[PDB]
């Protein structure tokens, strides 16, 4: 058979049915008889086809399959990667190169040293030395983005090979099974859990692993069992816990001290599917102040490895979090009180402060509602202020790169039918991603896009504040109409200059039938 | 003196003056007290603000200063790095990092491994060792973009460097200049120009270099002494001769065997400043027919390398055009005569002909206008039909990445603002960037961005035959609306359904104060 | 024609008869059915035949090709290739890879990623696509390692590639020239050359260049002219002047103050053929005083770019060392006077100083010897000891990687049959390529070692000294005889252990048909 055919089958035979893409050349000889049981995602520009994977990806809990035009392609898709990178993204990202007689003259479109140009953002990089061996390539970048812990995988392939046959050993390729699915052994997990039922004052602290691994049922029973507050480790990409269970205590801020402080009188801290820990501010101070033992769970080497604290197990966190669940005893100490309601902020006739979107948001959306921010300002606000019961219900990029929630929210909504995505994104950060809104129109993808509009770039603002920066450039960005740039991309947009139509808009496009632009004017 | 303003004199003192920039909290203490002489340009996305620097860049003939965040931002630029590695500009592309002692925990915005992440697509990539030769590493990047053969570079910079103390002996830095502006040896040249005296039927290949150096006219005396024909190299990124001299015989075919016809009976033929040669579609044949020698005139190795035949001398293409220019003898030949006019299309009054487009600009565009093309279908009778009599008239995708002519098209205009810059951009092309539109906008920066509407990936399709691909997905981008998109981003947007609607839409837009886009309606 | 057929022709053509390797599997494939027409140098481990060949080619002024194992040999080579890279050696290195389709396996002698494994160490790194279009990824090699700045090159072969048929288009590779012969535009070194007519009191600094481009003669020229001190750049790989001409003032400390300190005074410094500068131990200052305009000659963009002050030119060294030796004018001040000749120390009749054993060599060795130096703590009594007329008469390691003297005198032996190469050797430093000598008594290369045995590293214990450093292990290497290594070799072993056994040792060593290697004792 055909390396075409051979490696269509062996994507089919890995559960693979969609292609997100952007065409070229180097990639019409791949995608050409396109078989009738695969489905291709059209986006216009690379950072919003990987956007859209990566969304798909996440929320599926599954890899997604991506194929772009040689180093321009891959090279507008970069950012997005860097995203990828960090949320553990299982992403395929395949590139057609030029013909094989071709790549060394460069010819237009030859992608140089391609292996090269991802990194350092894929776990793994590759062009294939023969077109027979294409399949094989494949295989290796499917488990390669699967494995834990998971991430994105680059693989050039000259646009030659697709025609030539497959080694015909390559079907023993196409039901390989790789798991990655361990805890740590009987005698060091007993001693483990020893130590936390020994505790008088533990704390749990969970990262972004462990909603990739739908392991948030167990750390509810986890932290019921051990009677203990439970935080979600800083710049969070994903929710963890249901942010008004009981023992919820909120996002921790991305600073040294101001963890540290929270943590001091913890004599143990669990600290499950995060890295230790993603700071971001500036914000000196002692990482962890005497009397606590900090111990880590991460799928990843490199995060137990760099951790300035503690000790670590690298396993999957799937496992280790139901095993954990199920030993632990049912402590006898007092369950946690809730978090105080959120308190309403005034709300005049003018414009909408971000607290009364969030509040609006809350008691109007369904309560398996799907958010994704990238409103940089606003973050602390959006989670005290929603009400996220289930898996899956929150997603911010991963290395802050803005331009992922537009494209992302696209496909978590294409992964995911019966849930209603509502994508919170700033007048500034909507512009790196916008044409990956003609992709919700051309596929009647029903996500819903609020756009908090206050002219500026106003977590920079904030930031200029810490660092004690005057006379700084490049801060506001008048003079965008999105309903405008919607309409553009054949949305629906529709506005909300005051609550009332805030009430109204929001009101219309949870009963809409396809995707819907609401453009909030919000306070400065 | 702080590094800050050490890095600010070094960069005054070596002829920058223009800051092209996406912000970032990494970059507040760069861009913090930022200098009255120097103006920053924002534009909204990444690959809009290199585009707009390559543009400037281009049209200067003077480095590009750019600034960006961490790797996300420069993830989302390499795209168009990709472009301009191609084209030999010489952008000094700065992002911030983390602080020193972040880099290790990886906080959030950290740019790991770096150094690594531009690669292979910039000449020269670092992360400074330590606060105090931060100068110093800013200045071999300037030397390293700005040296031949030029083109992008990247430096990384810890953002608590900016306060630190620069090295006192930093001052050396400033004022350093540094020549390739060199040319082949009295013994060897003289070789070289008796070799194209004694030639019977010499013929005379240009590219991009030609243009970069303003060696232009010293070609067009080259081609009139010799008596020989000028034809620009393949997948030409700038146009350099004058397009209606009757030495120029046109843009040659990306194909092997086209460009061996087109030689053929040819002596000897020059080859100054092009790749040899950038072939792009498949079009098998030889690459050199018997009877031919040729010699290529480089400015970069790279190239002299890699050519699969002929000579090569490396050397600086303005001054080996000007001794050229100067030492060759008058040949007593014939003059060769003036290709023939086009002939005017059949033109209803419907949809317009792309060649109805080129003969209108043509016939009313001013005589130094420059055009950017991004209409990838179209662009051999764009080469036939528009007459660009001055350097510096045309600028296409150099590494044939999409996104590249709308934002460079506002850079040029920046550069070259007594000469009206017309980009013609195709429907599917135009999305890639569409964000630099703002650019236009904010700064009134009054480029012509023509859209070429006909609904689809045009020239894909015609790949789509040559490659005999059928059944290939994602070839369709209907339901745009343009002028929507211009009016979301604050550009004044006009309509050209037939040839009386693009006439007055075109004096229209000649006669306009700030940026105009007319969404032209053409056959599919 | 086979790419193994096509590759030969294509090496003979571009003037390559030797190759220098150690074998293994992969490369047996291309070593089989070896030309009548050349010869291969067979060394025991790949340090030595790294080094042999750079001997070879620094000599010869012409590349050198080397075949070594996959991964395994190719970093075996890695220190070695370290000096070539900073010696500009044009070094054409070749490895065997597994055959295409195990690459993907990783079956044993995969050389996994391999174009990255010698990075940074190499101008351009390579695995070709395509068997057909290995001879032209040879040709690339062969002119990246030869252009300017010249230096390594690495290409990995699959080994399953030799056999298959050759692009029949290659035979337009075999005669390639390209030319870097270029020199400074007229008018800038008209400008230059006023300069350098109007200093008052000029100096000028050569570099290993210099030597590398036969420049010396011309460089002797613009002295005698400018009548300007001359002296060699620090860490010096080559000797670029004759070393008792009067202008001669010796080797540069590798010191900034020290350098500043001796330019004092000094209004225009020209420097040609080094990095500006190459500086070695801790001692800091100004890196020029005030006063002090520099100029750099270089023909390495990268050096240009990095040096911390002056102006710099890149340009062919022989053709602006030709250029200005004839244009600037005869200075009318006095000739500086030559350096004093130096003192002789106390010798009693017991072991050897090394300022005894540099007078006895200059007293017996031919005037058109050639010395190495691996001696690292006896280099400036070695510069001022050893009168050097020639050129092509002296070699240290240029990135100051122990282990190369020993083998590059084998391949500078090779290079020159009749001229006496006598490496002057540090007990310490003969260890690391010893097995090297095996070559010398194979290929019969009669080169002369000399043994410099003080039982200790003693360029360390002065290390120590400045860095304040006690209490350090490693220092010492008691317990080597060296007799009993040349004998394991094949190499005939003398010994010196006083003077009057060194005259002797050495006039029976000069009277040699084969290798030589002479044990000294020398003082600690
Ligand atoms: C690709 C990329 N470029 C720039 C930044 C820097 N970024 C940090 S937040 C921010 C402002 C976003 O503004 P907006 O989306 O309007 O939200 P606000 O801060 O106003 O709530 C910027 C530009 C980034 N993180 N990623
Ligand atoms: C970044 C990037 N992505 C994809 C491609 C492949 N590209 C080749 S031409 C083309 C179609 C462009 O369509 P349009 O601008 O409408 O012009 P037309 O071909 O219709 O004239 C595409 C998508 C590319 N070259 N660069
Ligand atoms: C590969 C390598 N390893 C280690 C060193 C460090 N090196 C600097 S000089 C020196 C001592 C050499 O001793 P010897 O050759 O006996 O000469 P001496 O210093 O005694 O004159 C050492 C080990 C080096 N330069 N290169
Ligand atoms: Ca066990
Ligand atoms: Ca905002
Ligand atoms: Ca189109
Ligand atoms: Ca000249
Ligand atoms: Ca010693
Ligand atoms: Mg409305
Ligand atoms: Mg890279
Ligand atoms: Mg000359
Ligand atoms: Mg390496
Ligand atoms: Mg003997
Ligand atoms: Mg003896």
């Amino acid at each position: 058979a055909s390396v075409h055919g051979t490696t269509y089958e062996l994507l089919r035979r890995q559960g693979i049915d969609t292609v997100f893409g952007n065409p070229g050349s180097n990639e019409l000889p791949f995608l050409k008889d396109f078989p009738e049981d695969f489905r291709y995602i059209l986006a216009l520009q690379e950072a919003c086809v990987v956007g859209i994977a990566d969304g798909y990806a996440q929320a599926s809990r599954k890899p997604a399959f991506i194929n772009l035009h040689s180093a321009a392609g891959t090279g507008n898709a970069m950012g997005a990667l860097s995203n990828a990178w960090n949320s553990h993204s299982p992403l395929i990202v395949t590139a057609g190169q030029q013909t094989r007689a071709m790549i060394g003259v460069e010819a237009l479109l030859t992608n140089v040293d391609a292996a090269n140009l991802p990194r350092p953002l894929v776990k793994w990089s590759y062009e294939p030395a023969s077109a027979a061996e294409v399949p094989h390539a494949m295989s290796r970048a499917i488990h390669m983005a699967s494995m834990a812990p998971q991430g994105p995988v680059y693989l050039s392939v000259p646009y030659d090979d697709w025609d030539k046959d497959a080694d015909p050993q390559s079907h023993h390729l196409f039901d390989r099974h790789v798991s990655s699915s361990v805890r740590l052994n009987d005698q060091d997990l007993d001693i483990l859990v020893k130590a936390l039922n020994s505790a008088s004052n533990p704390a749990i602290v969970l990262g972004p692993d462990v909603d990739a691994a739908n392991a948030n049922a167990d750390c509810v029973m986890l932290a019921e069992r051990l009677k203990a507050p439970v935080w979600v480790a800083p710049s969070a990409p994903r929710c963890p816990f249901p942010t008004r269970h009981p023992c919820f205590r909120g996002l921790m801020p991305a600073g040294i001290a101001a963890i540290s402080q929270l943590l001091e009188g913890h004599d143990v801290v669990l600290v499950i599917g995060a890295p230790v820990f993603r700071y971001h501010q500036y914000d000196p101070g002692q990482y962890l102040k005497p009397g606590t033992r900090l111990i880590s769970v991460t799928c990843d080497p490199l995060e137990a490895a760099r951790a300035p604290m503690g000790d670590a197990i690298v396993a999957d966190i799937g496992a280790m979090a139901s095993a954990l669940a199920n030993l632990v005893e049912e402590s006898s100490r007092q369950l946690p009180t809730a978090a105080p309601e959120p308190a309403k902020v005034d709300q005049d006739a003018g414009r909408l402060h971000p607290e009364t979107v969030f509040d609006t948001l809350n008691d109007m959306a369904p309560e398996n509602a799907i958010y994704l921010n990238e409103s940089t300002s606003t973050t602390a606000q959006m989670w005290q202020r929603l009400n996220m019961r289930n898996p899956g219900s929150y997603y911010f990029c991963a290395a802050g790169g803005l331009g992922f929630a537009l494209p992302a929210a696209i496909g978590v909504q294409l992964a995911e039918p019966e849930r209603q995505v509502i994508a919170v994104i700033g007048d500034g950060s909507a512009n790196y991603s916008i044409s990956a809104l003609w992709t919700a129109a051309q596929y009647n993808i029903p996500t819903i896009f609020v756009i908090m509009n206050n002219g500026t770039y106003g977590a920079l603002r904030w930031f200029a504040g810490v660092l004690e920066a005057e006379n700084v450039p490049g801060l506001d960005v008048p003079g965008i109409d999105f309903r405008a740039l919607a309409k553009g991309y054949g949305v629906q947009a529709l506005k909300a200059d005051n609550l009332e139509q805030l009430k109204g808009s929001l009101q219309e496009a949870l009963s809409a039938k396809g995707p819907v632009l609401i453009e909030v004017s919000t306070v400065s």
